[PDB]
């Protein structure tokens, strides 16, 4: 089975190391690659073989025209927002679910959050407080998902791995159906 599964959010919410966390089972961080690209993974899901194309975007402004050229033909949507970036999962539902849903109105989209390791970080919890601001909590997730009606809402690290694998099975799991 050929899954194509398109990941959209805003820059720097960690799209780029989600990917090549998952496809390759390591976290580049440190080396993270400039070239907007497409990967591939061969999974087994609930008896099922397959292969799924992954496909990464430019979420910068400067390429609303041209990114939604590679959303003809998507199976399945990553909305993605960072857990440590309120400004991230405000642009879910200002630009990301609403650009997903005037080119795609039918396909499945599966809600991530991402950077799920750093939630904790007293650095990171520290620097958002001296904006006024706070981590994105479960709960709060949760409802952003409904709010959008996604098929589901999952939270993840590309730097620890934790989550990742049940996002992608959940991604296949909602093309092939409900
Ligand atoms: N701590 C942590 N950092 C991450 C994670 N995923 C990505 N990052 C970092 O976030 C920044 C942006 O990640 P990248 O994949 O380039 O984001 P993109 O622009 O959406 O594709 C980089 O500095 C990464 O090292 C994660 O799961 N945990
Ligand atoms: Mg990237």
């Amino acid at each position: 089975q050929a899954i194509k599964c398109v990941v959209v959010g805003d820059v720097a919410v960690g799209k780029t190391c989600l990917l090549i966390s998952y496809t390759t089972n390591a976290f580049p961080g440190e080396y993270i690659p400039t070239v907007f690209d497409n990967y591939s993974a061969n999974v087994m899901v609930d008896s099922k073989p397959v292969n799924l194309g992954l496909w990464d975007t430019a979420g910068q402004e400067d390429y609303d025209r041209l990114r939604p050229l590679s959303y003809p033909q998507t199976d399945v949507f990553l909305i993605c927002f960072s857990l440590v970036s309120p400004a991230s999962y405000e642009n879910v539902r200002a630009k990301w679910f609403p650009e997903v849903r005037h080119h795609c109105p039918s396909t499945p989209i599966i809600l991530v959050g991402t950077k799920l390791d750093l939630r904790d970080d007293k650095d990171t919890i520290e620097k958002l407080k001296e904006k006024k601001l706070a981590p994105i909590t479960y709960p709060q997730g949760l409802a952003l998902a409904k709010e959008i009606d996604s098929v589901k809402y999952l939270e993840c690290s590309a730097l620890t791995q934790r989550g990742l694998k049940t996002v992608f099975d959940e991604a296949i799991r909602a093309v092939l159906c409900p």
